[PDB]
């Protein structure tokens, strides 16, 4: 301990059973912290000190992240411009994905969302990245094999060339910085998922300048990609494109209407004649109402439609995606009777 201690081969640090020991100390100091006000405020007198262990692989940021997960009085004052700046210097150094998840909890809590937490995220995470972060997106076509490819920018001043699909085969054999390209990948979709939440416009019209529908579909039509990816695509694209303007919730039940314009008869052929205005918003997710009704089609067919772990976690992002859908006036009548008998033909194949 000359200037400090380092956890890396530059001084003694004697890891691995003696960390595990370790952990331990942070693991009861969060199990003290438990839905108890009087030891959040009496650690938060610790902040400032508490901010340099951050980011030495000691749990210092996961202890952090607890205290600050389940007080908002606390989060909303003691976290800072400067300080989420720190967190996004050292993820960079750090050269680990797991760090990012971190930043993006920071914003959501009960189900809800800041703003001003997320207002001084959204900048804060757009404008230091494009320097090296690694960015990770460049969403450009292969016409812009129709395919999309994932150039990322190292810290060797080296641009790395490799398509989505090839990368993803070979994290797969073994690769582990294809490994971590992915995860970091993942995560950094997961971010996307929450700055654009409840209708806030400070990132979500930046965003929609880079992302679009048939573009995050791209990354539906292919089952090559781990199904954690297509996870994280499935979300982001509900959050940053059902949830916008103009489309808003639709009333089910109308309780006024007009004599002459309703017709001497009515049937399924003229159930909702009055979309007009927005048939061009069905047309540019038609496809994606399609393979809503497909994709079902692919799971009717397995004896145990809840089979793989990694499926189930595909699944549920689709099933919400789809339920955001409905509600949103998006599906005539004929389609509702169709999306019916395939949703209880998979409760059917649940007896078997």
């Amino acid at each position: 301990d000359g200037p400090m201690l380092r956890l890396e081969e530059l001084g003694d640090q004697r890891h691995a059973p003696f960390r595990h020991i370790c952990r331990l100390c942070y693991r009861v100091l969060r199990h003290s912290q438990q839905d108890y006000r009087k030891n959040q405020e009496y650690i938060a007198k610790q902040f400032g000190f508490m901010q340099k262990q951050i980011g030495y692989d000691v749990l210092a940021e996961d202890t952090i992240t607890a205290l600050l997960h389940n007080n908002r009085k606390l989060l909303e004052k003691h976290i800072t411009a400067a300080e989420i700046d720190t967190f996004v210097s050292l993820v960079r150094k750090n050269r680990e994905p797991r760090f990012l998840d971190y930043l993006s909890d920071l914003c959501v809590s009960m189900n809800k969302s800041i703003p001003v937490t997320q207002e001084l995220i959204c900048k804060a995470v757009l404008n230091p990245t494009n320097a090296d972060i690694l960015i990770e997106t460049k969403l450009v076509l292969s016409r812009f094999e129709e395919e999309v490819w994932l150039f990322w920018r190292d810290s060797n001043k080296e641009i790395r060339s490799k398509s989505v699909r090839e990368l993803a085969q070979d994290a797969k054999e073994g690769q582990k910085e294809d490994r971590d390209v992915l995860s970091y990948y993942r995560y950094q979709l997961n971010l996307f998922a929450r700055m654009c939440l409840d209708r806030q416009y400070l990132a979500i019209n930046e965003i929609s300048g880079q992302l679009d529908v048939d573009l995050i579909l791209r990354c539906m039509s292919d089952e090559n990609l781990p199904y954690d990816l297509r996870a994280s695509f499935c979300r982001l694209m509900l959050h940053m494109h059902v949830d916008r303007d103009p489309q808003e919730q639709v009333t089910p039940v109308k309780y006024a209407r007009l004599w002459s314009e309703i017709p001497s008869e009515i049937a399924i052929d003229d159930y909702d004649s009055s979309g007009a205005s927005k048939d061009e918003i069905k047309e540019r997710f038609a496809q994606t109402m399609e393979f809503v009704e497909e994709y079902l089609r692919d799971v009717v067919c397995q004896r145990f439609p809840f089979s793989d772990k990694e499926k189930n976690k595909l699944t549920f992002e689709v099933v919400n995606l789809a339920r955001n859908l409905i509600y949103f006036g998006f599906y005539n009548f004929s389609d509702l009777l169709r999306l019916t008998k395939i949703l209880l033909a998979i409760l059917d194949c649940v007896h078997v």
